[PDB]
């Protein structure tokens, strides 16, 4: 029974992960209007208030109108890097001189909690951006697993001591209901995320 | 020198870092700020002052909004199965496309050829570019998506050639320092040259 879902998610989450679990469900139901879409966080809000979407992954939880923010796993950060010194990073030796500013807030936050780095040079507000600065050498940054996972070689990725999370967050309507496919949908990519998830977490 | 340029996600996966990076190494007395947004998104952080230059690949000229035309994007056609070769509209098989939702790519398209509606609506171009190399499905895409995310036999000239424009979109009332507007040219140089050397190789 085609039903018919709008998909919003962090960029991050849709250089691969997404557009994988969405396959995955795709071939095993091909009767449906799917749509896919990467945002920021505020405009991922906003079209769900305004109904262009129906389901939004973050990495924040919001609890305005009626959306209800449900976590689904917690997301490992990493310290990424061109240089050759490889295993766990403190946050306190990070070079502050070629830090990236991220745009992330949760991110941001996250990093916040240990570290405050000063004002800098670049500032890039979206992850695969600032992976790229990285690929080439002009500086570092502190960034999701995902975007690091598909941008850069394993060389340029360590873990951070101690070590830092974020909460991955499944956000939609209350009010605004679900056709029974559509939340058939959703259970298998809220599994999915967290199998994921757990699996990479204990990789470190 | 402090500014903030939005592109699109296309340019944003590796040419506009690049350049930005070239430019980074030979002027550090700045303070750069960038993001990748949808072309909605762009224009309206735009007329609210949010951000100073956005890349596009749409003129406007509501509100304040001055256009730059840059130079011409050739778009191509992926698809993992479609053996290696130039491929036209019309052999395009419309039972796996995917749509690439409402913009001036699709416009673009729409010119030569309308595509029903289908399962699969794609509105960011390595969400689309992903789903190809899984084998799920087409698309006609820029040409630096393709190249980012596909090996190259997955991608595809498009008979007859088919292209869109990229523009450099600027506030009037934005007035801009020294050191900005020497990024901005070296950035409409660069981004010309490149296109140049893509085309003649399309
Ligand atoms: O905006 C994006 O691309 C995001 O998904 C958020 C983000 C995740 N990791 C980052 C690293 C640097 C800047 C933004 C992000
Ligand atoms: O850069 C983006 O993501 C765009 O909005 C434009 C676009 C370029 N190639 C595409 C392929 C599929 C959907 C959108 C685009
Ligand atoms: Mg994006």
């Amino acid at each position: 029974p085609r039903a018919k879902f709008t998909l919003g998610c962090l960029p991050c989450l849709g250089l691969s992960l997404v557009p994988e679990i969405a396959t995955d469900f795709y071939q095993q139901n091909s009767n449906l209007v799917m749509t896919l879409t990467a945002e920021h966080t505020e405009t991922l809000v906003k079209k769900l208030d305004l109904r262009e979407i129906d389901l939004a992954l973050t990495m924040q939880p919001v609890q305005q109108g009626d959306i209800m923010a449900t976590l689904i796993a917690e997301v490992p950060l990493v310290y990424v890097d061109k240089d050759y010194r490889q295993g766990a990073v403190e946050i306190d030796s990070i070079d502050q001189q070629r830090w990236i500013s991220p745009g992330l807030d949760s991110l941001s936050t996250a990093i916040a909690a240990h570290r405050v780095f000063p004002a800098t040079g670049l500032n890039v507000e979206t992850c695969y951006m600032a992976m790229e600065f990285v690929k080439r050498g002009v500086g570092c940054c502190i960034t999701d697993i995902f975007s690091a996972r598909h941008s850069l070689t394993p060389e340029m990725i360590h873990q951070i001591s101690p070590p830092m999370k974020i909460d991955l967050y499944l956000l939609r309507r209350a009010d605004a209901s679900l056709s029974p496919v559509t939340q058939k949908f959703v259970d298998f990519l809220c599994k999915r995320l967290r199998n994921e998830l757990r699996e990479i977490n204990l990789e470190l």
